């Protein structure tokens, strides 16, 4: 609780750097075919925003591991040539500078 406010912060923040929606919701398979079987561990920015709510994050630093595997999933699944993988690269730099200390 002394860091739900910060959190909220970074992901309003965060989230405006994917004004298409692209990581909104998650993934499923019918939109993205073998996601599942190629992604262990999903993250998208309405389950973050989720997990905020119910104080699922215990530092900033758990909220930094959810915010990097969502973008690690996008450079996973997707080509570094689409507009995905090119989105998660940059807003994974930009975030985690606005991050930091």
């Amino acid at each position: 609780t002394p860091i739900q406010q910060l959190l909220e912060h970074f992901l309003r923040q965060l989230q405006r750097k994917d004004p298409h929606g692209f990581f909104a919701f998650p993934v499923t398979d019918a939109i993205a075919p073998g996601y599942s079987m190629i992604i262990k561990h999903p993250m998208d920015f309405g389950t973050m925003k989720d997990k905020i709510v119910a104080n699922e994050y215990k530092s900033v630093t758990e909220f930094k591991a959810d915010f990097k595997l969502m973008c690690d999933n996008a450079m996973t699944y997707n080509r570094p040539d689409t507009v995905y993988y090119k989105l998660a690269k940059k807003i994974l730099h930009a975030g985690f500078k606005m991050m930091s200390k």
